[PDB]
């Protein structure tokens, strides 16, 4: 074949090549040296990974049986099978070396798929983004009559969006009287921001929020204001398009938005050989060496301080990476034996390698020293032991200084959520974030409860006792575990795509729920979300909720079993054909095209973000509800042949219609519904790796 030989390792020659030519130069890592490494970490840590595989089958047969065959009952049930651990004594994090995104700034938190290059370096670049664009091109500045988005400017429109953010700046830099609707102009005086209205000039309420100018003080180009350690520059050109219609001749506002960003390798790509990892790794090694192209990143930003100094503030957002998690496997390495090596182990050695990259100045992500990486899907206390050992043998084998390695904790499983505060101390020296993945949590809701009962319908979920309960201990836990000012807590992401006036709306509840960083689907709504964190100042809310306790064991424990006579059958039917719809739609391009996420209408024609998270839950609940007699095979058939067609009309596409039986996709989507009961914890990746691997097969043929 074409593999490498290193050890009891046969390495996918492309793997090979990528690494010694292009991840290694430049690390004073010898090849030999890094090889043998990934070998002996491979050998040694396996055999942890399976057994702790093995434990999850174990404890949910034991839970399976358990509902098969009272809530004290179940507790108790839950704590003598190892469930639910013991509760350890009180602590404080220690993780150090950590960059101020992260431990001091609340912001929103982009993620994007790493295999999209272009995608990739927009989301790096949303660190700043345009107020004007985001609130003109969304339904945040509403169509009506008159104010509606035409081929060219409208007029009426912009004059809506300078006012809206003329508020904003009222709402979030206070003026000493007066308001910024009535500025007429800016200026830099004895390091003072002086802001000119027509019956006088005023200056900002709190002087401290001036951060700084572009230009001649006596006539800026920009002037920088900074509001809860989030920066706001304000454009100044009476020439620009929208300038020469502005009182103050402002062009613009732009709001430092995705102030970290989540290069993904998980659930939003299709990544099923060597030569996918290397797509991605090779992405992510151009990020680090911040010579990625496909557009390219922009450089830092230059200012002049209030009081004269040259300062630079990062133009580009801070990155974490998303390894996949303990479950999956890929054959871009493999034994002797043709066996395929741990998809996570790998991650960490090769994401860990090209990630030192990030840490030199490119020819800087943390000038800390820190390499911040999201391992998600984990399953307690003991899992998450299992990858700070495994990090500590990386950065070993890399030659990184012990601890380098920061994890952010995705708390996206049951195991997890009612085990978070061992979960946190197990990884108390490199934790950086602990994050509610609302989307994975339910899609284990499900799974671990499937043999309990019927489930309540997915939309159903967001607001189930179990998940209200899950978000504020999740805070709670960090809270007391001593993360503010340390390390972030995070929230999940809004997947309606298009409908940005509801997320500015609603989205607000994260910061006000004490969350330092919540996650956004793109650079707009990165930006729209950054209006949230200036009306809420998380930093104090954090503070108020501190020592709080508001979540109980009950809560976390009480599963969504739907009740009786529950759905009509109109009820029943929508909740079919709409999760039909969601599976088709993403799984068709995951599928034949490689693409792990996507914009996929409902029932209702939204937008939706679908990822593998959305599959787990949709293809569960359906699983469920087939499992309990709430539906038929037959309704389950019946549902994907009839959203089928509509998927293949709103899309290289491969038409699933007629001819439902000879789609690779189409069959994929049957199986993750009708297998969906088999799979480990209700994971998609078997049978989408499979599947999308078939596929390449039978194009290759
Ligand atoms: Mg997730």
């Amino acid at each position: 074949t074409d593999r490498v030989s290193v050890g009891n390792l046969r390495i996918a020659r492309v793997l090979y090549d990528f690494v010694n030519n292009e991840a290694l130069p430049g690390t004073d890592i010898d090849p030999d040296s890094f090889w043998a490494g990934v070998d002996k970490v491979v050998a040694d840590l396996t055999p942890q990974n399976q057994a702790l595989l093995n434990a999850r089958d174990e404890l949910q047969a034991q839970i399976d049986k358990w509902h098969r065959r009272d809530m004290d009952a179940y507790r108790q049930f839950l704590t003598e099978i190892g469930y639910l651990l013991p509760e350890p004594d009180d602590f404080t994090i220690t993780t150090s070396g950590v960059d101020a995104e992260i431990t001091t700034t609340a912001g929103p938190q982009l993620v994007v798929p790493v295999l999209n290059a272009r995608f990739a370096l927009n989301a790096a670049n949303a660190r700043w983004g345009s107020l004007y664009d985001a609130l003109y091109g969304t339904d945040v500045i509403p169509e009506t009559d008159g104010a509606e988005k035409g081929p060219t400017y409208n007029k009426v429109r912009g004059d809506k969006v300078i006012a809206y953010a003329r508020k904003f700046l009222d709402d979030s830099v206070p003026l000493s009287s007066g308001s910024f609707g009535d500025a007429t102009g800016f200026t830099v005086q004895d390091g003072q921001l002086v802001v000119a209205l027509p019956d006088k000039s005023t200056g900002l309420a709190n002087p401290g929020q001036f951060a700084g100018y572009t230009g001649a003080a006596e006539s800026p180009t920009s002037v920088l204001l900074i509001n809860h350690g989030l920066h706001i520059e304000i454009l100044i050109d009476p020439e620009s398009q929208v300038g020469t219609t502005d009182r103050a001749g402002v062009k613009d506002v732009i709001l430092e938005s995705a102030i970290t960003t989540i290069m993904d390798f998980e659930d939003s790509v299709a990544a099923v050989d060597a030569a996918d990892k290397v797509l991605g790794y090779r992405n992510w090694l151009g990020l680090n060496k911040g010579d990625l192209a496909a557009r390219v990143l922009n450089r830092d930003r230059n200012y002049t301080a209030p009081g004269g100094g040259q300062f630079t503030l990062p133009g580009r957002s801070l990155m974490f990476v998303r390894n996949v998690g303990h479950l999956m496997t890929n054959d871009a390495i493999v034994d002797t034996d043709g066996s395929e090596v741990f998809e996570g182990i790998m991650d960490a050695l090769f994401t860990g390698l090209i990630a030192i990259h990030g840490l030199k100045a490119s020819d800087i992500n943390s000038r800390t020293g820190s390499i911040y990486i999201v391992k998600p899907k984990m399953h307690g206390p003991a899992e998450v032991a299992f990858t700070c050992e495994l990090f500590s043998r990386v950065e070993d084998v890399l030659g990184l200084p012990q601890n380098t390695m920061k994890i952010g904790i995705m708390d996206e499983e049951r195991r997890t959520t009612v085990n978070l505060k061992a979960c946190i101390k197990a990884a108390a020296d490199r934790v950086v974030f602990i994050n509610t993945g609302f989307l994975d949590r339910t899609g284990d809701e499900i799974h671990t409860s499937m043999e309990a009962g019927p489930m309540v319908r997915k939309g159903t979920m967001k607001s189930q006792p179990w998940i209200l309960a899950y978000e504020d201990h999740n805070v709670d836990a960090g809270l007391a575990a001593g993360f503010s000012g340390r390390a972030q807590v995070g929230k999940g992401m809004w997947t309606m795509t298009e409908l940005m006036a509801d997320m500015v709306e609603t989205k607000i509840a994260q910061p006000r729920a004490g969350a330092s960083t919540a996650w956004v689907p793109s650079p707009t709504a990165a930006t729209l979300h950054a209006l949230h964190y200036h009306q809420v100042d998380v930093a104090a809310v954090q503070q108020g909720l501190a020592g709080k306790r508001r979540a109980t064991i009950e809560q976390l424990l009480t599963i969504p079993l739907a009740k009786e006579l529950a759905w009509a059958p109109d009820e029943i039917r929508e909740e079919v054909d709409n999760n039909c719809q969601s599976i088709l739609g993403y799984v068709v391009r995951w599928v034949d095209q490689g693409v792990g996420c996507s914009k996929v209408p409902d029932i209702h024609d939204v937008a939706l973000m679908e990822d593998r998270a959305t599959l787990r839950i949709s293809s569960q609940l359906l699983a469920n509800w087939l499992r309990h007699g709430v539906i038929t095979s037959a309704d389950v058939r019946a549902s994907l042949e009839r959203m089928a067609p509509l998927v293949d009309r709103q899309n290289a596409y491969r038409p699933m219609a007629p001819n439902f039986d000879d789609s690779i996709a189409f069959l994929a989507a049957q199986e993750l519904i009708l297998s969906g009961a088999q799979q480990p914890n209700g994971y998609t990746e078997p049978i989408l790796h499979r599947r999308r691997r078939e596929f390449k097969a039978r194009a290759a043929e």
